[PDB]
């Protein structure tokens, strides 16, 4: 063939150089980075710089960054689909892996090897309809990715006597199976009633992640083209983000063990089914529309402050404003902005107009009020009401898209782990008997 | 004048906690270490970073609980209508109040597991959707959190309870899955017989550990030995610190307000990954290999000889070292006291090797050099022990273990409810952030 390198060759080639930087990085070993407070230990951690995540920093004034690279170099570099105006998720997972910006060529051999992946064993539909109705979607899916752990191609050859040099390789395999067969499972939470022809539908193999997933949603076909590139953008987006977050740390908490990366990122999605991780997208958007409803479609300026200021003096927060670090907005939700000003019928959304308005008055609001630090837009601010746009309006069910998309960056970080032969993740605990003293 | 519940007994104790955390925020601002490049690429190892309530571990006694020693729970903590050994129930109030129950009370918790421990119609169809040969850890975990379709803190949270009451909840789901996950582990034992074990009546006159040795198919008054060997099994393996794997991870994904089914089956994920959950089996496997080449009638030289040749062929002793305890797990010394007082077990060749070993290995190791503080753990007899019984399944003594730790964590769980800890959330940083 006419083959340029396939993602598992672009990542071996690449190994070398991070061994060395982590050798290196060893020998200062004994360097002291940081004080350790009884606010460090009742406070969940806050504040300790105390582990490893190379795809992801936060920059305090650009936001996060992948390699270095803004959410606008990613924007303008990444590759794209074959129509369409946005970033592939596949492209993001790319460089987050390799550090490198992979060629459209590289990007429609990954996405058609994706698509090969993407059946599931018959045990998997047969579990999932064994699920009641009122099972919580984000226990679903977090089962379903567990139960996939019969496919694991990590547990049964280290079950068999694997050298740790070589830990990484069917850690990868599983990753890739995992990120191929996690946008079914999750179109089979979405619709429960049609498990059987949803469950084994044929994906065309040309197309890419995002569109397929959206294929079995119910929602494929070039009438829908403008939500293809709404949900690439989406998943891209939400792909990583430091190690820290709940789902990106359990993730490797639970891989340190050598847990396969199907029982790991489990652990993951039960994270982000905790509420206070998973549900922000869903309370702006409850949010804004009761705010529509009280101010109506014809408002002006005046009424979006007073708005806010009864907001605030009754005690209340504006969701998805503010951060500890982050100076400006965030970069993902300024992105998500950029897809809507191409879009007329996004931008005649009166939904929309409201967010775009609040974007422009409630920091000012929010800074005179003096409350919340850096009282600017995080990427919530917008998701939901997008999604609602293109009517995608069960909110319960933007957890689930999320997890789809937080595959992407702890799966990065499981395979570093092991290329590295990073240790069991082992921190000591205390009673507070002991901080007493 | 009846004797105060568990549930009781645990609220006239969250006062006095409360002011006891209120006073150590006060001193929010002391220093009490530093972090260093090691413990950011060495998994935090030895950075005192989470609280745990329960134990402590003393570099010479072992493990604490509320500072009582392994013998002091042994000597203190309720028994059986039958047997010799704490039970694990015991363990538990212990674990979660401070304080010992009376024998009573014991009982009375005991009943209410009991009665708890039935399944729903769909958790059973879920585990009998399972491939035979699906990996029991894999299925304990999903069954486990399939059960928080029973959460009834994920309902009260959804229905908006305040942070004050957010505790009892968590409590009546930590109850509720203790009661259960015997039964769960049974049915992943027992895939034949999902129907019948599934919902068999429990004895609810008879203890924890007994009633999971009759839906295993080992109840009756002839498997009395392994019903103490299964209490003391469970009551010693609850709960050690919260930096192991399960017991982090269940504190983790709890504190992101995921309730103690989707908490706990993150824990047995954990404990599914070979680092945390095999030393059992690796033992007991060494342990039969050193019988395969010395034969059943062996002399302490013999021991120290096949000692020597394992080290210097570049092989490891398993279940014997530790990074700070200098002395002899007491968790392990409490098996070797049961076994002392039952000859069939000290007849039997294999757990001779064991108690030969544990003898011997200590100064052949440290002679060696290679071994920091070489002294048996836990996980030098538990297998064998197991094995003796007629338990000889090795992949599944890691779900025996899933049983028995749920105990620590579920306690700590509901302390970190009732005291309001917030989510976990350290701050990670790249290799090249840590080179320049």
């Amino acid at each position: 063939s006419t083959a340029e390198p396939d993602l598992k060759t672009a990542l071996k080639a690449v190994i070398p150089a991070k061994r060395e930087l982590f050798k290196q990085v060893k020998e200062r070993s004994d360097e002291v980075i940081g004080e350790v407070k009884v606010a460090n230990v009742i406070g969940g951690m806050r504040g300790l710089k105390s582990m490893l995540w190379e795809g992801s920093v936060l920059d305090p004034e650009e936001g996060i960054r992948f390699h270095g690279k803004t959410i606008k170099d990613c924007q303008k570099e990444l590759p794209k689909g074959t129509s369409g105006t946005e970033m592939l998720p596949e492209a993001m997972f790319w460089l987050l892996l390799t550090g490198q910006v992979p060629s459209t060529n590289q990007v429609r051999a990954f996405s058609r090897e994706l698509a090969e992946q993407s059946h599931l064993p018959q045990h998997i539909l047969d579990l999932i309809k064994s699920f009641p109705r009122s099972m919580h979607p984000m226990t679903q899916l977090s089962i379903a990715v567990a139960a996939l752990n019969t496919e694991s191609k990590f547990a049964k050859a280290y079950e068999k006597g694997l050298s740790k040099a070589d830990y990484w390789e069917p850690t990868f395999d599983d990753s890739i199976s995992l990120l191929a067969k996690i946008p079914r499972v999750a179109a089979l939470v979405f619709r429960p009633d049609e498990v059987d022809q949803v469950g084994t539908q044929a994906l065309d193999a040309s197309q890419d992640w995002s569109y397929n997933f959206a294929e079995l949603l119910g929602k494929g076909g070039k009438e829908n083209q403008d939500f293809h590139d709404l949900l690439r953008l989406y998943l891209a987006l939400h792909g990583d983000h430091e190690g820290g977050n709940v789902s990106a740390h359990a993730t490797h908490l639970v891989g340190s063990a050598l847990s396969d990366p199907f029982l790991s990122y489990s652990a993951g999605l039960l994270g982000l089914a905790g509420p206070l991780h998973g549900l922000a997208a869903q309370e702006v958007l409850r949010w804004i529309l009761a705010m529509q409803d009280k101010i109506g479609t014809k408002f002006t300026d005046d009424d979006v402050r007073n708005y806010l200021w009864d907001t605030l003096k009754s005690g209340r927060v504006v969701p998805g404003y503010g951060h500890g670090v982050l100076r400006k907005p965030d970069p993902r939700f300024q992105a998500l902005m950029d897809f809507a000003a191409t879009r007329p019928d996004v931008l005649a959304n009166p939904v929309f107009q409201l967010v775009k308005k609040n974007s422009e008055i409630a920091p000012a609001v929010l800074t005179e009020h003096g409350k919340t630090k850096n009282p600017h837009p995080n990427v919530d601010a917008a998701s939901g009401v997008l999604f609602y746009h293109y009517g995608f309006q069960q909110p319960l069910y933007y957890t689930v898209t999320f997890g789809v998309s937080r595959a992407l960056g702890p799966l990065v970080q499981l395979i570093w782990d092991r290329a590295l032969g990073l240790p069991i993740e082992r921190p000591k605990s205390i009673n507070l008997l002991g901080l007493k003293k």
